[PDB]
């Protein structure tokens, strides 16, 4: 005959900043908005908590632990034999559910990150295969221009303006430069796209993410466990 | 006699990162949002499980197996003959369902991959057919410009400004170069668009997809099956 | 007194990939999202199934076939005289409804494709009429520039830079080249737009679509027909 | 005495591909989505059918004809004097309604086509009126540049860079060319925008529309009319 | 004791094409979609019809005219003394309500058009005031360049490339051409924007709109008035 | 004794074309959609009318005046002492309300116009303040380029390509021209953006707005007040 | 036994123009649409009014003041001892609530403005720090080009075309001009972006906002206080 | 004995201008809309207050403190022993809650600021790592062009057109310049994108954020606590 009671709610954004941020480095636009994130944390603690209460009943001698909307804050309650009491125990549990929910979120996050990392590396790899194809096409275009250059007898550059050169205009660079570009084909750097660099960027941000105990939080107190005055 | 319980919910986003990715490599923006994916996953377990509860009843000696919303998470249960027995058999049935649905999802994914790959490879040859028509036409404009270059007796290049030429300014390359471009038409490479490379990209990522027993998950435990301390009723 | 029972649901995306894809080659952006596609298949089998059950009642001696939400999977049931039994028969029917629904979807699809094909060819044709008009305008512009060229006595090109030429600048190409462009008017290729090539692209994809038995599926088992132990 | 039944639903997307296309050639993005089109189609049959049930009652000797949601598909029915008779007459009434509504839709489509074509052809002449004003103004800028070219005594072209000229750089073409451009103003072609060609395109496709008995469909059978084995009540 | 009955619904799109089109020439993007247009026509006839029925009751001897959803087609009904009868009369009324609703829609439309026309003309006028300001700024810029030209002693054009000239680059045209542009300031055409030409376009389309009896329609028959067999 | 009735609804889109336009000249995309405008209009009559029904009751000898949804259109009514009397007085009250609300809307519109005009004129001077800062800076870059042109002894223009210059290429105009541009800085015109002209445009159209008794309307008759043939009860 | 009654509603847009406008100068796109603004004013007066009525009850002798939807106009009512009476008093109160609601809105607005002003000034300041970094990068690029210029022995400009110069092309300006640009580094104006000028623009509009009694309004009469004829 | 009342609602937009701004400096478009912010603010007071009502009851001698929707505004109340006493204590409790929640919001904001700042600074070094790779590659293209320039014996610049060069036209700068660009590669500055400057911008504004007792507010009074004239019941 001694109930201790506390009131909990969604974690604050500052307390979740780093998680939200990590969810952004990994998912970019896809990452959840922060409010949905919060609603998902508390809601996950709630679930683990009821389950604990069910685990609590299934004992040689059952203990009584409650969870239900404060009306949307939530209200939890433990029934004790002494005043403080139902406290300590309640406190001891909030902390427990907190811990099992964290450990699990952190492990999931880290799994997330490693898979991202691995998918990013692969994106980089396949993107290079494409860029490599583009260079190869370029060398072919140059090989063709060399034929137009020789036949038009253009050996030295005829073009007095920078800009892009295209298949029909490469010959203006003249046979001497075009031969050099073919001879040195192997050492022509690949040209990588903006999307390629984004991939790298993200891969750098991902590798940087550090998961610690301060990373995620699941709930915040609006009232810590109470020491009840009037038993039952 | 004895009832075991467990509580169960959608798989975590880390648990299905691979599945999620695969759907994206294949579907692009059309891929499902990941929360929809989780929900679809558990619902597909939750249905197979109700379908198991059924078979266990269409039994010489029925067995009682139940699935229902905890409070959405699910509270699941089994009636055993002993404590351990209820615990064990629920665990076995949950893993039996888990297993069945996994093998369905993996098989259905690899099928999806195989078909994507085919549609992609076809997309490429159809695109090359167009790239080829564009090259063909380009050859045609050149042959014409050759005519204007002859009639104006422009033999050598009369421009000093790189910047792709057009049907009307091609003759400025002069008739020697243009003659050459027509002689070696057969060896002139097709120009492909960014879309053509998007396709090649997607095919390479489709091919690189590797489906394993980790790719897909269908549930997570809130509470593993309990060994109840007390018999029933 | 012997009921056999099975549980069915929407076909999986992999089993429908080729259909969805064909719906995309034909409709492009307009094609249904895949989920709506699935919800439409099962729902079409359901309808044919009830109808079968109605057909089943209308007999000298009626047979009993049921269809109703499993709660959204669906549940079907046949009443037999023997155990296996109501099975076989049930099985024999699922397969039947499956077949009538396929045959019909495939025929519709193929009709779809042929009409597309025919509308695409027509799009190509009319687009050429426009492109042809554009070329004709071009030749007129050239005919005019020839007058400005003759009168300004510009016979050889005055322009030392590639780029586009416009009506007011064509004369810079000089009367000799402009006369050539008029003389060879008939053999001036038409310039086709990006939209024109898209039309071709699609027409190529359409012609490629192959409809086979693996193309569409209407449902998937979550429980195949049961052999009932306890008659009624 | 005897009741025939049939179940009926919206036409398939392949069955109305032509109708759908027509609406697009005419309406563009404004065209209806195709699923909305199917639903509109059956609903227009389903209404004409209830309107038939009515007339059949306002009869010296009423006839009972019914339409109602199957379970949306529709379950339809007729009360005959014999088995075959109920089957036959339901079939006839369904085809009578089918027919009526078809002839309405085709007539309404051709009317739509005819009007589009008119609005398009008008759109073209109004656009040409503007194209003409733009040419007129262009002629005006040229006449002015002629003045600057005279006063600066630029007779021949002083530029080597193609790239459309402007009010302020036109004089660089020199006074001979500009004099010529003003002398042959009457024969200078209008420049038309892409929008002007979009219009021409749409008109050609409007004209190419060919309405036949295949273009439109209003229903599909789930179940053809039944010859009931058993009399009523 | 003789009721005649008919069933009406929204007018078809082909029958409303010209109205919808006019609503587009006047309102452009703002014009209602066609379906909302239809729902608005029928609904307007409905209203005038009930009102007529109310007008019908208010007589030395009242007549009975009904309007109510057929279940969304609508159903109307007249009560006669003879068979055909309640027809004719019913028919005579449908036609009446039709007429009062048309006459009113057509008058509104024409009012619409004239105001548009007048607002368009005004748009053209004020847009010219702006364009006129732009030209005036241009002449000032030229007046300034003339000073830089004189002082740098640039009398003949120094620029060998078409393109735009800006305030800092006009002097390259040389003092002789710049003086000419100032001397002929008054006859320098205004440069009008794309938006200006759109205004004209619309004003041309508006002036073209012709309102006739075929322009709008309010309803279509799904069943014309019936001649009742079994009085009451 | 006697009751007159009339049915009434939102004004037509042609009736308020002017009001609609005004809201657009003032508000742009923010203007209300026109169907919302109609609904707002009648609702503002419909409220003023219920407020009249009230005063007519707070009367030494009350009068009964009612407003209610017809079946949304409105069915309105008045209880007279004679037939004509009910008809007349309802008509008068409807026109009295019409009048009141009109004078409110017109006054509120002109107030809106007056304020727009002020905000616009202010927007212009604030923008000119920025245009001026941009010119000032431009003058600054020129003075600097003058330095590079002196130190490199570029006196005359060394470019042949029109195409606005930049801080780094300005010296290419040469020191004579740049010296001149700094000497006549005071007389160099500001360059204004398209936004600055959008503003000027909007102000000219705001000014050109002319509010009259035609601009706004608040209702349309489905049915004018009736002279009832029969007395009450 | 004498009730006086009035009917109020949302203020008109013209009466709120200046407020709405100020909310736009401060919030730009974020500012509320005008309708939501109106719904918020009236609704704020309503609240202050009920509260007044509650304040009215809490007296040695209570007065009775009502507020409730007219059905969405609102209806207020005061109970008097004489006819005019409950008027005056009612009138005296409407005016009071009006005043307390204004004074508060105006003070909030002005607070708003001053904070904006201060955040804008800060935006300008930090944006300059960035622009300053950009200039510094520019000077470095020039310092490098000077090395390429000296070594290629390019002392006088080699480029005969305006346009942008980049790191690889600055040397074409020649060592003499590049040395000048370094020597005069300190007096090189910063280049400010369009966003920078927007900030200034807004800061100019903000400073201009003038809050007066005509700025905000909270309600409009649809019926001013009545002088009741038939006491209770 | 005695009951005090007060009515309370969300803070004004001017009262939280600073908080609002802070969320924007940190969150961009992701920041919450300001009306959502107000509502979140009062709700967080309104909850802490119900949590106070609780503690005041878990008391040796309970105290009655209530919160409920006024009619959304809130009507709040306290039961005192005297008039003044109820007024005073309600005021104290409202300020006690106000205080608690303020210190939570400020602490949570500064935490947010601190973390932003860290993520930003990291974003910068990761970006520099890429900028560096782009420079590295640029150096690579130059070394190659040096080869083409040697083999074609282009020693001095052969172009007169500013306009960034590319892998294929770099040799036109000639081998002396290119040799120089490779010799001083170590001292060549990285080019940073606009995104890199957006980041720097955001960091400077994050740093400039100054949290004080004015930044955040959680409620506004419609009606301050009343000294009731009359005792209870």
């Amino acid at each position: 005959k001694w109930t201790s009671t506390a009131i909990i709610t969604q974690p604050d954004v500052g307390q979740i900043a780093g998680y939200n941020n990590a969810m952004n480095v990994i998912y970019g636009q896809a990452a959840p908005k922060v409010s949905d994130l919060q609603e998902t944390l508390i809601g996950r603690f709630s679930s683990a908590f009821s389950a604990l209460a069910e685990t609590l009943d299934n004992q040689e001698e059952p203990e009584k632990l409650t969870i239900e909307p404060s009306v949307l804050p939530l209200t939890v309650s433990y029934v004790g034999q002494t005043a403080e009491g139902a406290q300590m125990k309640l406190a001891q549990y909030i902390q427990q559910v907190d811990d099992k929910v964290n450990q699990e979120l952190e492990k999931d996050l880290k799994d997330n990150i490693a898979l991202g990392r691995k998918n990013l590396q692969d994106s980089l790899r396949t993107q290079e295969v494409v860029a490599q194809e583009q260079k190869d096409l370029r060398i072919r275009q140059i090989q063709e221009a060399l034929q137009y250059a020789n036949q038009a007898q253009v050996t030295k550059p005829q073009v007095q303006q920078t800009e892009d050169v295209t298949q029909d205009t490469l010959f203006l660079l003249g046979s001497e430069a075009l031969e050099s570009m073919i001879k040195h084909e192997a050492t022509r750097p690949l040209v990588f796209s903006p999307n390629y660099y984004q991939t790298k960027q993200t891969l750098l941000d991902i590798k940087n993410l550090k998961v610690t105990a301060d990373t995620v939080h699941v709930y915040r107190y609006v009232m810590k466990p109470t020491l009840p005055v009037r038993r039952d």
